[PDB]
């Protein structure tokens, strides 16, 4: 059933037809922007991985 | 004039009669609590001298 397996894919994922696989290992994932924060009695230390 | 020289003294200063001076040098002043702060894009670093 193509229909039920299609709904499992994420909303942001827009797939194309061809995929040129040339190896026996693939790292599928996503890139996200994490805005980390460390608060303490002394003060706050902010970080950001884009 | 005792009156005009009396008004120059601070409000918190409550003087007593006797002062036992035993040297040719005196460091008059006051003790205060300073709450310092350093803010920056990275974060805030707070200090306190009581």
């Amino acid at each position: 059933m193509s229909s039920l397996l299609n709904s499992l894919l994420p909303e942001y994922f827009k797939p194309k037809t061809n995929l040129n696989i040339n190896s026996s290992r693939v790292q599928y994932g996503f890139n996200a922007r994490i805005d980390m924060q460390y608060e303490d009695d002394s003060g706050t230390r902010k970080g950001s991985r884009p």
